């Protein structure tokens, strides 16, 4: 029960946007590969970017809800939806403003009472379906 | 368009719970197959019974969202989002009270004017794994 | 366990077309919702008659896979994966010819030893995506 | 038309394991963002090393399936879809053995007649339903 909370616990900070308190829960060594071709790279103030970027492109009414949390040893599995609306830039593609849910999977690694290791896996063919399908401009990605 | 329009009309009935008027835009013959274990069988007064046992079951938040209408001959293609909350017994499962998103294609075809042919699909997976995996009780769904 | 491998021999009909048996575990009041806008009414000939109907719409060469098999008292979930080819005429659409595969979760009643119950839930909207999006044609599927 | 060959020049790699002609039509500056937590880089090289990292994980008997290629500008949008067996360790999930198909919808950005710019999106929750919901062991991923 303990690491099912502190996956709560981040799973909070994407809601309220509350990162103040993220070197309490986010390991120094923190890392998500994904968050590398945004500029953010590793411990509680990677984890911080993450949640303002999720915020920023989602919008502040953006909320992760929870179906249920798994572990095993020091993994846990958070089985989230998100519900949000694209208002930030996408991987290059203007902000539609449309709504849209998908369910999320995460993958967490709790190193001594804090997260380290962490994937996340969106509905990401979902979520394009839902934006229309969408299409990056010619400034894209890169 | 006016067959895309028709189709938001029905779109409409679902989100508002709206059915003094579905002798206008639904088929005297009007016929889902899904609807018959139920006991709803043909025209407006089947339609007006289905939005009804939606809005029962997915609750009066229930919110239908366009994300494209396509047409081709007398037949519409609707690409939406069901979102909603589990409050009525769904084939013999009682409420679990949960939040759920899914998206749903409708297929309809239009007959002078007015839906009469409408088979609908919807996320039944997606929206299983968000209610986390109910089953039904003793007294079953039949 | 037993009711388990109950429904793995129903997964097997699907897989060999195998129907001379059905008599020994589909009950006689067997009824599944979907199946009866073919004509498909109940019992061991009702489910004989729907193995029928997949494989002659998804082809001989269709495939069940067993992802897992879950049960709570009489009832039964098959979370299976289904992979076809469209070669029949499928709710007023022409075989396209077109490779798929989905997910598919069953629900099933094991009354006295046999099943009763009978409720799937394809993945229709990744299957209708993965044969290109098609329409019914003017016949139509009524 | 040019460029859905391209593409489909990339998924046929994909399906053979053939790598020695990728410099005609692999960018110099090709990246694939998700590819950098493997040590796989950048350009042609990077591309073949892609590839061979499929047919390690994914087996060689994987296979990619064309749905539908779109372009728009310089962008090529492929709706794909997988099928494979899970053969070789995935981020940090030993081998399960089993079988899967996902749809997979790949971005493409053609630079003077080569792929530059390339974002994949697998169907990665389907993917590890149908492996059975694995974890990680002790080793993880990094
Ligand atoms: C609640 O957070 C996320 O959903 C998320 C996180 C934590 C980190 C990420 O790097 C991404 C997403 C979500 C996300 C994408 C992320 O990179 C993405 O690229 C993405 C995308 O490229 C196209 C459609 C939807 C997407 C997403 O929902
Ligand atoms: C907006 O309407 C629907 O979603 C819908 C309609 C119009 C008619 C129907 O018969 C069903 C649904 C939705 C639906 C189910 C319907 O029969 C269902 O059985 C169903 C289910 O059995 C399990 C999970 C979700 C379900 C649904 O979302
Ligand atoms: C292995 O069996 C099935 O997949 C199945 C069964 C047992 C009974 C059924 O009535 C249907 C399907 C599958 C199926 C559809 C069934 O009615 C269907 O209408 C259907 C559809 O209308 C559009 C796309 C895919 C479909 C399916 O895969
Ligand atoms: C045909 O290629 C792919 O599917 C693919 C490619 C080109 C590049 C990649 O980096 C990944 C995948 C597929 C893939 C994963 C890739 O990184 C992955 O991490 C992945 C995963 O982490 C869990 C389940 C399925 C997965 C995948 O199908």
């Amino acid at each position: 029960s303990r690491q099912t909370e502190i996956v709560r616990r981040m799973v909070s900070a994407f809601n309220t946007g509350r990162t103040d308190d993220v070197d309490e829960y986010i390991h120094p060594d923190y890392l998500n590969p994904a968050t590398l071709e945004h500029g953010i790279h590793t411990g509680p103030k990677a984890f911080a970017q993450l949640v303002g970027w999720v915020r920023a492109t989602f919008s502040e009414e953006a909320r992760l809800e929870e179906v249920r949390i798994e572990e095993r040893g020091p993994w846990v599995k958070a089985y989230l939806v998100l519900y949000g609306r694209h208002v930030g830039r996408l991987v290059g593609m203007p902000p539609t403003d449309r709504r849209f849910s998908g369910e999320q999977v995460h993958l967490m690694r709790i190193v001594d009472g804090k997260i380290r290791d962490h994937r996340d896996w969106p509905d990401f063919q979902g979520t394009l379906r839902q934006l229309g399908d969408p299409w990056p401009d010619d400034e894209g990605w890169r």
